[PDB]
């Protein structure tokens, strides 16, 4: 999987190619403010280190809010914001910042996207793929902190089990530590180049859809590779792009009947 | 990877069965005690009913979502109606006593074939079941069966090659019968497709994401879809019966997880508000 | 108006608590055939069952909402949602669901009351028999309701539980001579409900006033803490919620499931 | 009898506002600040919207109940039809709403939402001290940009033939959010319950607007401001055959607004799902 500079010329036509093939796509050297995002990972980090977190348990109805870790007790702890969510006074400014700068380049990305995709796909957006997102309700940031193993805790061989993204386009900044990998088509894992600076954009399974399978929604997972510091804390920041519920995606579904489907599949009452 | 077919009477076929499905995550069974009349019959009876317009008086519950499913509700039109069978939920009186006999027969089976996987498990792996796996299952609220039907493409509607994508289930076990229609296919380890014998009299069971997690990933929950080979009668209705089992949402699945808490991490990993 | 405790034994017994129904929403029954012994052992066992470590163990099923409701900011009572296909502790389950059984037989055999003495105009109204839309309901709930004893310098309100009407069919509740169960009267006063051991208080929902076209109100209801309600014991009571199958028609406009989707759309619940 | 109506003009119309709602937990405006053409203009545009059947291309989201909601027709094992009496759109900011209409509607809603923050100023400033203190965080800051706030279009089609029309629209029932905000249209039979038992009617012009006091409201006030029942009749000569428009905006705190010792809002509703036996 190639890392691709945002500044180059042809930026735009690989990184596409990049998605089409592989589900994935790296850039470097994009404009997001990198000092932001580790002013971010900082001011969270603090937030999820502190006790004053518990104000802020998520909203029954609605999910926004935080996430304790815990009977039973998950790896991972973390935090739903929505421009229109419970938000900490102290973080707002900048985690909506990020937000919005996160959506901006999405938006750009997406009209790479539909640039770059052939006649006969163009023909099958309903609408143009920017607007698909443009304020949208659901798009999701999710701030995610793995804590620090105490004591006898044993690692495990993956973090993050294999997964596909339900969404449109999902943006992650790496903070390089590796271990992301995507599916390849021979069965074998690629390890995703996870440097400083570098952001990553993958298909989901609208977009799949929307484009009758052209861009592929991938299989993916985070391992922990030989020698990762259980002691350490990880936080990430995913954004993930939803379309309006009402964006036909295809002459089989909308936004909001794919997910619904997807429930009825998983046997949700 | 090959998909062998095991005859159920065989001295030997629950182990051999427990291993194709941790090789593999699917097992596939022959000659099993489930009545292959009455799951004809079923075809036959609920074939009439998707093709009756009183389908509609047996809309699904907008609460519980149990009940009939239209393929529709500018316009947009799935190439699937189902129906969404509980005991406890809502069944047309003409067609109960027939889908509920065959939810408990597959159900006593399902029940069966859990205590196969257990046996057959690792004594490291077993002593992760927080209880025996079978008991996961038992009067389970969850465990739906859904009759499935995809009608005739009419006029100049055209037939796509793959029928249901790659998905994998989320579940405990599923068990499906075929009937000599190939497509099933599942993904090997090799990025290849393997094609499922699909014979009648052939019962297909596949691990899901609950007993993955349940076994600490040594049964895999694998990629399955339906594809649509080429000469499949573009004019012919396609009925099938999927058992999906569910655990009790209360089950401990391990350190990390309970059935109920694993579903609403689903959830919130789809961004579902 | 005032409330009249019935005795379920006498010859003209149904024809009374039918009239008590229309005329107040509520009906009130003594020497009724739940066994008073079974009740008392549910009242003990579910006491010590929430004044224990173990309640913890069963906490609510997120997604089906049955189990166990702590006060857990804090609400002044916890609770049990008890469905015959959902969790229950294996020590309480023979007991309480032989109490369901037998509170749901009882509805049933007073739900024919009802329809046998609604006027013929009113029956035309049901598109079943009332008793056929409780048979076998996946919605059917017991709730056991535990309001425990005030901690410390906690002070207790005037009122328990806040004046409501119930949505459902018709619901079923015995007493343990705890006063403080109030029905709003026509005049805007609230009448007293006779709460005597051994009475089982029965009201009609919302769902059985619809279905109805108004001729048995669903009536405003309250709980309050009469003069020297001793601040320091529990209570507990067993309200049984019959609840209609989603797909019966409960009228022209409404089945069960749109009456409630409808109220959901008017909570403004997403 | 009736409820008072109060001149927003009047030097003293704050002041006997509240008072009015303390009494009965409803109050009556007229002489507000919204734009009378205004609401004309939306009268007339979402009639036209229900009007058509183009309508039915704004179906709501399942997931977020935001859009359309058709009185949809079924027919049952007999051979009957179940078809409610109105269809209507739910409005949200973030929500769905049709190109043509969203500039009006959603200046409609910023602006009924000045006005119910300056209502709800009222309220607060001619509480008791004592009431006072029990509010948590200002009224007003409770449905500043709340995701909850739903401005509900209602839509009573004309019947036509020998349909009956029954003696009444609306059931009795209260609100559970903060406070209710509602425009009339000289369509009298809006009436609330009153203390004794009777019903009030509520004077209904044009021009008036009509607010009450919900749940969530009562729980923060503890009980000083009441949330009180009210209905709808059909009165004697009301014509069938007319369709009606109405425009109530429910205002609701943010979930995580602590109402009590007892209740969040979000506790709050989730006890009534509870209650309703919702699963
Ligand atoms: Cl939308
Ligand atoms: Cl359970
Ligand atoms: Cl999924
Ligand atoms: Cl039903
Ligand atoms: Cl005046
Ligand atoms: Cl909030
Ligand atoms: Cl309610």
């Amino acid at each position: 999987l190639e890392t691709i500079d945002y500044r180059a010329a042809d930026s735009a036509k690989r990184f596409v190619e990049s998605l089409r093939e592989t589900g994935f796509g790296v850039l470097s050297n994009h404009p997001i403010d990198k000092e932001l995002v580790e002013r971010i990972y900082t001011e969270w980090q603090a937030f999820f280190n502190s006790e004053a977190k518990n104000e802020f348990m998520f909203n029954r109805e609605t999910h926004d809010g935080f996430f304790p870790a815990s009977t039973v007790k998950d790896i991972k702890e973390y935090y739903h914001v929505y421009p229109w969510g419970r938000i900490p006074d102290s973080l707002r400014a900048n985690i909506l910042a990020y937000y919005e700068k996160a959506n901006t380049l999405a938006s750009e990305l997406l009209e790479w996207i539909e640039t770059y995709s052939p006649d006969e796909i163009k023909a099958k957006f309903s609408i143009p793929l920017p607007e698909m997102i443009a304020n949208s309700h659901k798009t999701l940031l999710r701030i995610l902190h793995y804590p620090p193993m105490t004591g006898d805790e044993e690692m495990g061989a993956i973090r993050a089990a294999a997964h596909e993204d339900i969404n449109l386009i999902t943006v992650l900044p790496t903070a390089n530590e590796p271990g992301l990998q995507v599916k390849a088509k021979d069965g074998s894992w690629l390890d995703v180049p996870s440097d400083f600076g570098n952001i990553i954009i993958n298909i989901g399974d609208m977009l799949q859809e929307a484009s009758d399978g052209y861009f592929p929604s991938t299989s993916h997972r985070v391992i922990n590779p030989e020698g990762t510091d259980k002691t350490k804390s990880r936080i990430s920041l995913p954004l993930f792009l939803h379309p309006h519920p009402s964006v036909v995606l295809s002459e089989r579904y909308t936004a909001d009947s794919y997910l619904m489907e997807r429930l009825r599949e998983l046997g949700v009452l």
